[PDB]
């Protein structure tokens, strides 16, 4: 049971999707499972859905894993679902939270990827697409998205890995996503969860024009780094992608912006550099729980 689950440890594809199924069966009143499509290599892409009802209530949107090495965020999805599952008719924000508001999380966005690192390459990011004409394989899922396509801040080459495929939503990890929320139509907020670095990021990353939205998506950044914080110490920057970690293009909260949903967040998770990806799993928990406070205070704000 997702009580018997070990949230301390990392997880192979087959324990997370294991995980949902045992979530689901405990909570059918509370979480469903979509799939969304299907991976590059055929692998089912799944989301959960958090809801008490009402009928395309507006949403809450959390992809975590699109890089697959980046292992803590995976883990912090499966905790974060359990907590969802713990917390509605305990929490008072929360059960505020999910009363008014659907939740969309996407706990393995790149299912491929994911596999890869557990099978040949811990430190494989990208998708696991066949590129023509190519000895290499793969697209960075978060430079595949149709906001600056193409432009600086991503590459042509395949090899690289920082590579944005041949067009826009060429991944199916990703055009999944895109059609999805297109076709849901309510989503409020749009929060991409990746590793490492310890920072919150709004839009853009493709260009230095600065959001209209710039003052509220800064404190509520501002807010969620000083909720994360509080628990452990963790500190945080915040800013835009571009002012903050330079020129991005293809990124997924660029595009969700683009589409009017304004509250698009990208978290950085734990660390700083010292463990990088490799973040050793006595810091699952931790990490989790700090990031839960920020994405709290983000859904807050959205509410
Ligand atoms: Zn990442």
């Amino acid at each position: 049971s997702t009580n018997t689950f070990n949230y301390a440890t990392y997880h192979t594809l087959d324990e997370i999707y294991d995980f949902m199924d045992l979530l689901v069966a405990e909570h059918p009143q509370l979480v469903s499972k979509l799939q969304i499509g299907r991976s590059y290599e055929g692998r089912p892409i799944y989301v959960l859905k958090f809801s008490t009802g009402g009928s395309n209530r507006p949403a809450i949107w959390i992809d975590l894993g699109i890089h697959s090495r980046e292992w803590i965020t995976q883990a912090t999805g499966v905790w974060f679902a359990k907590k969802f599952t713990e917390d509605y008719g305990q929490d008072p924000s929360f059960t505020a939270i999910l009363d008014s508001m659907d939740i969309f999380l996407e706990i393995v966005t790149n299912p491929d990827g994911f596999a890869f690192t557990h099978s040949q390459n811990r430190l494989w990011r990208k998708t696991r697409s066949v590129t023509s004409s190519s000895l290499c394989v793969g697209v960075d899922a978060n430079r595949n998205w149709d906001a600056g396509f193409g432009k600086a801040g991503a590459s042509s080459s395949p090899c690289s890995e920082t590579y944005h495929g041949k067009y826009a939503n060429s991944e199916v990890e990703v055009k999944s996503i895109v059609d999805f929320v297109k076709d849901h139509g309510n989503f409020k907020a749009f929060l991409s969860i990746h590793s490492y670095s310890q920072l919150l990021l709004y839009p853009y990353g493709y260009t230095t024009q600065s959001i209209p939205d710039k003052t509220e998506l800064n404190q509520v950044a501002k807010s969620a780094v000083a909720a994360l914080k509080s628990l452990y110490g963790t500190s945080y920057k915040y800013g835009s992608i571009i002012t903050t970690i330079y020129q991005a293009s293809g990124g997924s909260i660029d595009w969700s912006y683009n589409q009017g949903i304004k509250y698009s967040f990208t978290f950085e998770l734990r660390d700083t550099g010292r463990y990088g990806f490799l973040l050793p799993a006595s810091q699952i928990i931790p990490t989790a729980q700090e990031t839960w406070l920020g994405v709290l205070t983000i859904m807050e704000h959205t509410v």
